[PDB]
């Protein structure tokens, strides 16, 4: 497999004192077929640019302790000295042995020295900042902050500048390491509030210091551990999941089709939307009176729905669907009943903006969108609702709040609407081998190979790198629209619960009857 980070890794950067050029590793044409062309990186590359310029690289040292990056006689066969020069491992910086031996050879040899590890950045700009302190008479200062300017912040490990700076000058003083760009963990694995409609007064937040903020306001609120959206995420219904309808009190509501979102009310004009991806928006002109005290206005509120899409005829109307509560007033309403805190949301939040909804005080005309609860129903009655618009159904249990995966929230769906979201990585191939059979592959968040594949189309390349909703039909993952509201595919987990649910799946016939008796 290729390195990670590799592939939006820049080739090289300028030179350093005129006599070093840092790379990133070569790959060999052995890595075709997990490198598209505009991203290879072959020998020959390196090589015929610097023939283009006229410019002779009398040596390369590699760095990266292997030999299953590229052939070394790519480079040998052009003139160029090749050593492999064997670092220390298990993370640590090279040692006083390794940078004697880095400087030995490079001391021997105008023309430019190539070195390179796997991306280019920290054991090359060591050694490279210590040839210039102890042969080229440079400060460690210079020597660190050209490298920096040279490949972008050259040196981002901060052990590596400690070093540095205790070998070289004082370990005092010895800076931070940078900020990375975004481009560092495009790998790793949404503008848009609404896909469809725009909707006023929702602006997103990318200012630094507050998005972090109420990202971890809400994750103090949930108690969630890990990184990511904290809310809960229901798994769809399989014929394993419907026995859990009759091992405790659950209740239903319909599903409509809409993008979950979270709402902080933390303040005065404070009011923010988190998707599932954690991206945050402010909203306005929502006003969240407190019950009590009607001029006064709610803080440390946590709240959870879905932003619905209805269409009074002619135009389409935003509403956001409260379906949950998590906290109020700092007072933890998600650890009590289901029931508790589907009053506290009716009592609490719907009734205070209710009553200056009636003085004229509050204009709902100016408001971004509408502000509904949802109803919630027992299964006895969802058997009826068996019998605005609903894609399915929802099955709740009246326990606690729970963050992360929910193995007892129910999303029961039609079989054939069951879709995943995946991100499209578009790999043409030869397949057949005559006429050139290209075919894209699907990605999944947490499984670094393909969790499936697809057929490559020309309407389909239109969307490459993005994310894709897929119905499956036929033995195969169909597009039926992009997602232009996810930044992130779905899940793994996410995934392979679509997966054992269509293969496995629950009817609506014996839904019906599951519930009646
Ligand atoms: O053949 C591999 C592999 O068998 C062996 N190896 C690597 N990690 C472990 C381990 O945790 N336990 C055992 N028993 N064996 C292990 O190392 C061989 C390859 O060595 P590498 O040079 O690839 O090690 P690497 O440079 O990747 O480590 P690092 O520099 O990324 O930290």
């Amino acid at each position: 497999k290729i390195p990670p980070r590799w592939l939006n890794c820049p080739r090289r950067g300028q030179p350093v004192a005129g006599r070093f050029l840092p790379l990133k590793t070569m790959l060999g044409p052995r890595y075709d077929s997990q490198v598209a062309e505009e991203n290879r990186f072959h020998p020959s590359m390196l090589s015929n640019y610097l023939k283009s310029l006229k410019v002779k690289m009398g040596l390369l040292v590699d760095l990266t302790n292997t030999s299953r990056f590229y052939d070394r006689n790519d480079i040998e066969k052009e003139g160029i000295k090749y050593i492999k020069l064997q670092c220390k491992g298990h993370g640590e910086c090279p040692t006083t042995e390794n940078t004697e031996t880095f400087i030995r050879l490079c001391e021997r040899f105008p023309e430019l020295i190539g070195v390179h590890c796997t991306h280019g950045f920290n054991r090359t700009g060591f050694l490279i900042c210590a040839f210039l302190v102890e042969k080229m008479d440079w400060s460690i200062e210079a020597a660190v902050a050209t490298f920096a300017q040279a490949r972008p912040p050259g040196i981002y490990k901060g052990d590596y500048l400690k070093e540095l700076f205790r070998r070289y000058g004082d370990i005092e003083e010895a800076p931070p390491p940078p900020l990375l760009p975004d481009w560092c963990f495009e790998d790793d694995e949404g503008a848009i509030f609404l896909e469809g409609v725009t909707v006023k007064g929702v602006t997103q937040v990318t200012t630094q210091p507050k998005l972090g903020e109420v990202q971890q306001k809400c994750h103090q609120f949930c108690g969630w551990e890990g990184s990511g959206f904290p809310g809960a995420q229901p798994v769809s219904m399989d014929k394993q999941n419907i026995k859990l309808l009759d091992l405790k009190p659950y209740k239903v509501s319909w599903k409509a089709d809409g993008t979950r979102y979270m709402m902080l009310i933390d303040g005065t004009n404070e009011v923010f939307m988190i998707d599932r991806d954690n991206s945050v928006f402010h909203v306005s002109n929502l006003e969240f009176p407190f019950r009590k005290d009607l001029r006064m206005h709610l803080s440390n509120t946590l709240l959870d729905g879905e932003m619905i899409i209805d269409r009074v005829n002619g135009q389409a109307v935003p509403r956001y669907l409260i379906y949950d509560i998590i906290k109020f007033n700092s007072q933890p309403v998600g650890d009590c009943d289901f029931n508790v805190r589907l009053q506290c949301i009716e009592r609490e939040i719907i009734s205070p903006r209710h009553e200056k909804m009636k003085t004229g005080l509050i204009d709902k005309t100016q408001e971004p969108f509408s502000v509904r609860n949802k109803p919630f129903f027992d299964i006895c009655t969802s058997r009826k609702l068996l019998e605005h618009e609903m894609d399915g159904l929802i099955f709740q249990p009246t326990g606690k709040y729970k963050p992360g995966r929910c193995d007892d929230i129910l999303k029961w769906k039609p079989p054939s609407l069951n879709s995943v979201d995946f991100r499209l990585k578009i790999t043409r191939m030869g397949g057949e081998g005559l006429l050139p059979q290209n075919v894209g592959l699907l990605y999944v968040g947490g499984y670094e190979r393909p969790f499936a594949q697809i057929k490559v189309t020309k309407e389909l390349k239109q969307y490459d790198n993005k994310i894709i909703e897929c119905k499956f039909e036929n033995n195969s993952w169909v597009f039926m629209r992009q997602r232009t509201d996810k930044s992130f595919p779905n899940a793994y987990n996410t995934a392979m619960a679509v997966c054992n649910s269509i293969s496995n799946p629950v009817t609506k016939e014996m839904l019906f009857e599951f519930i009646d008796r």
